[PDB]
């Protein structure tokens, strides 16, 4: 499951730490962090790039260093996709730290991105240039999808699907990603203590209950980051405590009320992704179906 059994290519993957220039951090969690950074001649040969490292911090642990070490291997096994964040290199020798170089995204996390943006949006479309649409919506659901699909088909699933953990690049291209250990989630209010500090307002109701997780619950994650980008970066579960009766509720049948920039299609989307057997959701490869059909409408 963390690709103890396949190797690692140096040859291929290795990049001197002596070409990377540190610079200021990113995102900050107790044992992990996320650097931003110079590097020269990562992917094109004596060219000088801006990309984001991952590593770990004061504190950490050999057993952190296992974790970014299998965060490493997952990446490679996965390969490149447009819509997952791209692997550039890593260091890996001794006598320094472990080091997960990635493609820097300039506008960072979505969440973050759409949350700022709630003034500089319109429906549909030079005052208005930067602004956000509806095509923006449903084109970076749509991309997010696509991400999830390919994941789907390398055997992988996410575990932590969010508007958070999704980054935007340049020219409207989101890349899913996972912040992991370089997030503080003692600190962060998306995470609540169960038993473990887990997403739980982005959990299926298996996961909660039965500790299973599928790309079928991933399938529910997404349904809530669609809620999240129609919100434009909304917190879910508007007015809700996080409790045992949440729980129970969500079992029950409870959803969230369409959010405010939603269509119609769109909410019934998110409707279908938390539907509560696993096996009536939609597939990602129908999502991606689905949403492409949508954008075309649009
Ligand atoms: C302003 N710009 C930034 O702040 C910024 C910050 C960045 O920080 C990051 C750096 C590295 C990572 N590492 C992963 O994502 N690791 C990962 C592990 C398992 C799995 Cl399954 C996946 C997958 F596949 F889901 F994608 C991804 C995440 C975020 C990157 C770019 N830009």
């Amino acid at each position: 499951e963390h690709c103890e059994r396949l190797p690692y290519d140096a040859s291929k993957w290795e990049f001197p730490r002596d070409r990377l220039k540190l610079g200021k951090p990113l995102g900050r969690g107790a044992f992990g962090q996320v650097i931003e950074a110079d590097a020269f001649g990562i992917d094109k040969t004596a060219t000088c790039r801006t990309v984001a490292v991952k590593m770990l911090k004061e504190g950490a642990t050999h057993s952190e260093h296992r974790a970014l070490m299998s965060e490493l291997k997952i990446l490679i096994h996965i390969g490149h996709h447009l819509n997952v964040v791209n692997l550039l290199g890593a260091c890996t020798k001794p006598g320094g730290p472990l080091m997960v170089i990635v493609e820097f995204c300039k506008f960072g996390n979505l969440s973050t991105y759409l949350r700022s943006k709630r003034n500089e949006f319109v429906p549909y479309k030079d005052l208005y240039k930067d602004f956000l649409t509806l095509e923006h919506l449903i084109c970076y659901s749509f991309q997010v999808a696509k991400g999830m699909e390919f994941l789907a088909s390398r055997k992988c699933i996410h575990r932590d699907l969010a508007a958070r953990n999704i980054l935007l690049s340049e020219k409207n291209v989101v890349k899913i990603c996972d912040f992991g250990l370089a997030r503080d989630i003692y600190k962060d209010p998306d995470y609540v203590r169960k038993g473990a500090r887990l997403p739980l307002k982005w959990m299926a109701p298996e996961t909660i209950f039965d500790r299973v997780y599928t790309i079928q619950s991933d399938v529910w994650s997404f349904g809530v980051l669609l809620w999240e980008i129609f919100s434009l970066g909304a917190s879910p579960y508007p007015g809700v405590k996080i409790d045992e009766e949440f729980c129970r509720r969500l079992k029950e049948g409870t959803r969230m009320r369409a959010p405010d920039y939603t269509t119609p299609e769109m909410y019934q989307t998110m409707l279908d992704c938390w539907h509560g057997e696993p096996s009536q959701r939609p597939t990602f490869s129908e999502l991606v179906e689905h949403l492409g059909n949508l954008l075309q409408a649009n």
